[PDB]
């Protein structure tokens, strides 16, 4: 009495599509979901290996997908049910990709935590996000010493908006970046530094997939795309 | 080399106005600023002993300030500067009115944390907060078994807007309230039910004092101003 | 109702970690019951802070959730009253030695669970303290010494009552091929015996490293005269 | 530059509680060297497990900034070299006996210590291991039988190296009036000792409890005999 959830069969189906091989992928959840009293929104977190494209600038990276933004169950038990012509709850999960590093067996656990935060934020204050937003988080994302302590939203380059009997549910998904790159994104817009990102395989590449472990800022690493910068704010 | 905040100085000046007998108060601060890197973005909570109005039915109570949401130094520290119209960094700062139990010498100091975890929504979203807004915390504010789990913002009845070097700073109050009352906001709007919950001394009064030990909905009290949410919903 | 099953199972959890009352939990994404190849429904992972004074180092500790009587409700196990065993009786853990960084539990150990289950689930025989798994394979599919199971009843976890049933705690710990067989030609309660007095291969509460390069025997060649007393008086 | 004084001492701090880092701190909203009639700048609040092994209770751990060099120039205090005393050469702390339900540590111990504290700049000066001071009042303004207090140094907080000096830890203990009299008998070293020997009074850490009724004396009536010794031998 609690079959499978309509609209997260609809986002599951997607993550079929995309990885038919891996139909039992490590998947965490909240052992006290938020709507029984939980203090994470998030009901579950699906993680899959995506080995991604050799013959293209893409490394192999772990792929994480959220279930709690969009309206998984459609029974007013966490979001309103409006019509399956509107978004499903708040219209969109997140997503976020992980470089994969050397003698990782499995993704580590860190993003989900991290999504619940993100999460915890839209539920609360109730204002969603949308491709190009920032975020200061101001703490490097994986409670590391990283560089990485931002982040900006595209939507995934895989994951395609579902059709839910719920509501339209799109993926948003999270990439990290250095607080000059934030400032960045503040001064100019951040579709702006997220195209900046895919032309700079190390620091996001055509996918955006994050590295925690970059120690440099894009304009470190090519000082001419400031230039870029400069352009886009004053043609802005 | 640290001298009295300008910014600071003026939300100081307020309280002294409304506190001339409390010139040196309790006041929590983060042992690491957030601009050093520490995790907690308001500097500093001011806590004061309220004595209320016992002719207006107004019960003693502990009454919180923020500094840190505005503009306190004007040197790009944390805020950017804008000129001396606009909003002082977010333009406000949160205030909070907690019923004076017996056994207390002193102002509890969790509200301090409460609001820090406010403030931290607003740093990072960059979306700040207006009267009349809702937050669904989602959790009893003090940690304990308490049902005011949930927060209604308000205008400081007290605190009055302050002119600064760095812009102009309004004062947002915390208003706990139960799910009910928050749901109750949503299907009808804000300021609807916070003019309810002044009408309801023990569920906030004319200053909309929180009290933790609350057991009840305003509802539960006088199922009558049912009656006026759904004039208002209707008649709106 | 919240499943009486889950219930009994998350209280004796809390009495032992009433700091974590949010660990990392896996689960199947398509449960058992609803056509999914995985048994258990659920994995908790805690963190083990082991004790200082009795040399029990920092561990990670699994608890599982699918091999008992969750819901009662005939979905999985059949309902057997409140006496008798909560489906099969019990449900696994397994304590995995803390590696200096490691800032979350690994998961793989969900997944060697989920292998057990299935042969529970699958063999006309039933499990208990002191049987012997032949894995035969590093149990994380690395290239670990350790390639088989002993099971023991969990040091810390107690049976709880459910209202569908008993459930005991039967604790997975790692052995080499050398104790397998060892415990093959003596029994699985002298090998565990000894394995408690080897902190490094076990200690008190049986904690499995996965690095371990040595045997207890490689470690103290004399722990073999008590296994060989022990076969002959016996 | 980050105060160098202030540094040293946060230090001490994280050597003993590195998982709190971000502590409750209080501070003067005008300090003294503004004008302020709060000579502490700061008094940092921690929560101390103590220690179950030797019964040892979880208290309330206060440490002050302002009685020593914390900035070097001159502000508040003379510049002296990094050999001499840093300031007044020390820091207050206190320790509270945690009472159940006790979510944060309360504030009103850096009242306190502002009181001393602004009681050593006005002189009879620093104050030192072993000297007890006639508060005459109890501590926390409640009805409590503690009243005075002895200062003996910090069982844990360590002598801190300070580019501006060096800065040892007293801590602050509070008695009953019968036990300030004892210490003026005898001496505040002896007192301290007994304190040490009778838990529920100090301990070994010489935890404050404000709640306690009785004094070491009626405690066990024989303590008076280990002080008539003392002032023998003195």
């Amino acid at each position: 009495a609690s079959l499978f959830p309509p609209g997260l069969h609809a986002i599951y189906g997607e993550c079929r599509r995309l990885y038919p091989d891996q139909p039992n992928p490590l998947q965490v959840t909240a052992i006290v979901k938020y709507w029984l009293g939980g203090p994470d929104p998030l009901d579950y977190v699906s993680m899959y290996r995506n080995v991604g494209s050799p013959s293209a600038n893409i490394p192999e990276h772990w792929h994480y997908i959220s279930f709690g933004l969009s309206d998984l169950y459609g029974d007013n038990r966490v979001h309103e049910f409006t019509g399956t012509d509107g978004p499903s709850g708040f219209g969109f999960e997140l997503t976020f990709r992980l470089k994969r590093e050397t003698g990782e067996s499995a993704p580590p656990t860190w993003p989900a935590e991290l999504m619940q935060g993100l999460a915890r934020y839209v539920f609360q204050s109730e204002n969603t996000f949308c491709s190009g937003d920032h975020v200061s988080w101001h703490s490097p994302l994986d409670n590391s010493e990283s560089r990485i302590q931002h982040m900006l939203l595209t939507e995934d380059p895989q994951m395609q908006p579902v059709q839910t009997p719920f509501g339209v549910v799109t993926f948003l998904q999270i990439v990290g970046v250095c607080t000059e790159e934030l400032h960045s994104a503040q001064q100019w817009n951040g579709q702006g530094i997220l195209e900046l990102l895919r032309t700079v395989p190390i620091a996001g590449g055509p996918w955006l997939i994050t590295d925690m472990r970059r120690g440099e800022t894009i304009f470190e690493i090519d000082p001419h795309l400031q230039e870029r910068v400069d352009k886009g704010i004053e043609t802005d």
